[PDB]
C-alpha cells in the first residue's frame, strides 16, 4: 500500500524540522558528562508485576515493560512505583511509547495501543509474531515488522493502517532514522534493510551476518548500530558508505539484547545476558571508549533524562535505575 500526499508532506516537513533542530543544538544544556556516565551505578530497583520481560521503552521517566507472560507493566522511575498492569492475554513481543499511549506487538500478530489501561486501537496485521515496533519521530506514523517478512505503517492520527511493504526475509527488529525519512528493518538472515519512509522502497542493504537482534540510529544522522544474535560485539555502520565497507567500527560489548543510543549520540548503552555497558564516542578525539561495564543481566536498556539515568530491566522483571549515587 501507499502513503497519502498529506502523509508524505508530513514526513518531509518533519524531516526538515528535525534536521534543523539537532544541528542548532546537538548537545542540550545540562547533559550528562563523560564522568557522569562513568560514575553510573544502581540507585534503585524494584520487582515489577510482569515476568518473562521481553521489551522496554521509556518516556519522561515512565517505563513500559512487556512480557511473554502476556502482561504489560507501567513503572514510574521518580515515584519508584509500579503504576499499572495491563492484562494483554497474548505474549508481548515489542513495546513502545507513543506520546501518552503505549503500543505493543504480540506473538499472535496483533499491534495494540492502550490509553491508561484501555484499548484505544487494535490491528491484526501480521501472520505470526510481531517482532518489532518503531515510532516515527513526527509522532504520527507507527511501524511494525514481523516474521512474515512484512513491515506495516499506521497513522495514529486516523487510527488506520496506511501502507505495507515486503522484504525478502523474515524481519526481526526495526527503527526510524532520527529525521524520519529512512526506515530500517533487520532480517533473520543477517542484513539491515533501509527503506525510504514515504515510498516504502528499499534503498540499500547492509551486511552483518547473524540474525539482527538490536538496531539503533545515532542522532548524528549518518551512523547506526546493529548487533547479531549469538555475537559479543556491536557494529557501527555509516549510511554514507555501501556494502561491507560501511561497517566502520566494531565494539566489544558482550551479548547485546538491547541498545539505547542517547540523544547526543555520545553514549551507546547496551544490555544483555552478561551485563550492561556504555560505549562512549568522544567526537573531539574521534575515538571510542567504555566508561561503564556492570555485570547485571538485563533484556532492555533505555536512557533517561539528559542521560543522567539509565533504566534497565531483567528477564525476571526486575527494573533497575542506574544513576548518580547520593
Amino acid at each position: 500500500e501507499s502513503l497519502s500526499e498529506g502523509l508524505v508532506e508530513h514526513v518531509n516537513e518533519v524531516q526538515q524540522q528535525l534536521m534543523k533542530t539537532r544541528k542548532k543544538r546537538p548537545i542540550p544544556q545540562g547533559w550528562a558528562t563523560a564522568d557522569d556516565v562513568a560514575a553510573l551505578q544502581q540507585v534503585a530497583y524494584t520487582d515489577l508485576n510482569v515476568t518473562q520481560a521481553s521489551s522496554l521503552d521509556l518516556e519522561n521517566e515512565c517505563a513500559a515493560v512487556g512480557g511473554l507472560d502476556g502482561k504489560l507493566d507501567i513503572y514510574s522511575v521518580v515515584a519508584n512505583k509500579v503504576e499499572r498492569t495491563l492484562d494483554i492475554g497474548e505474549p508481548v513481543t515489542a513495546t513502545e511509547w507513543t506520546g501518552t499511549k503505549v503500543v505493543i506487538g504480540t506473538a499472535k500478530g496483533w499491534v495494540k495501543v492502550y490509553d491508561a489501561g484501555r484499548e484505544s486501537a487494535t490491528f491484526q496485521t501480521h501472520a505470526g509474531p510481531v517482532t518489532g515496533l518503531a515510532v516515527h519521530p513526527g509522532g504520527r506514523i507507527l511501524a511494525s515488522v514481523g516474521v512474515d517478512k512484512s513491515f506495516v505503517f499506521y497513522d495514529l492520527e486516523t487510527g488506520e493502517r496506511v501502507a505495507r511493504g515486503y522484504a525478502d526475509a523474515a524481519l526481526t527488529t526495526c527503527a526510524f532514522h532520527p529525521d524520519g525519512n529512512l526506515f530500517a528493518a533487520g532480517t533473520q538472515t543477517g542484513h539491515i534493510l533501509v527503506f525510504h519512509t514515504t515510498t516504502l522502497e528499499q534503498a540499500e542493504s547492509f551486511p552483518l551476518g547473524t540474525p539482527i537482534q538490536a538496531l539503533a540510529f545515532s542522532e548524528n544522522g549518518f551512523w547506526f548500530a546493529a548487533t547479531g544474535k549469538g555475537t559479543s560485539s556491536v557494529t557501527i555502520f555509516d549510511l554514507r558508505k555501501s556494502g561491507a565497507a560501511a561497517a566502520v567500527k566494531e565494539l566489544q560489548t558482550g551479548e547485546v539484547l538491547s541498545i539505547s543510543w542517547d540523544y547526543t549520540g555520545q553514549y551507546l548503552a547496551t544490555g544483555g545476558g552478561t551485563g550492561v555497558t556504555v560505549q562512549m564516542y568522544t567526537k573531539a578525539t574521534k575515538s571510542w571508549s567504555e566508561p561503564v561495564r556492570l555485570g547485571m543481566p538485563v533484556v532492555g536498556v533505555k536512557w533517561g533524562g539528559e542521560a543522567k539515568r539509565l533504566v534497565v530491566v531483567s528477564r525476571e522483571g526486575v527494573v533497575s535505575v542506574l544513576g548518580k549515587k547520593e
